[PDB]
């Protein structure tokens, strides 16, 4: 589970073949669905909105409550 620390609203959009971008607000908790070592973009579900999509991995970090 990752927590968003920097907002993300589709700018820049996911690289070519990656799917739809996922809108993220600082503090949103994301459940990861796809995250590979060779790629800078991950896929997951924003549990605040139930929406699924891609986002740059540099906008999140482990969620520790």
């Amino acid at each position: 589970k990752m927590e968003v620390f920097q907002e993300y609203y589709g700018i820049p959009p996911p690289p070519g073949a990656f799917g739809p971008f996922l809108r993220l607000n600082p503090g949103d908790i994301v459940e990861l669905t796809k995250a590979e070592a060779e790629h800078n973009w991950w896929e997951g579900r924003n549990t605040a909105t139930n929406e699924v999509g891609w986002f740059p991995c540099n906008r999140v970090h482990p969620y520790v409550h």
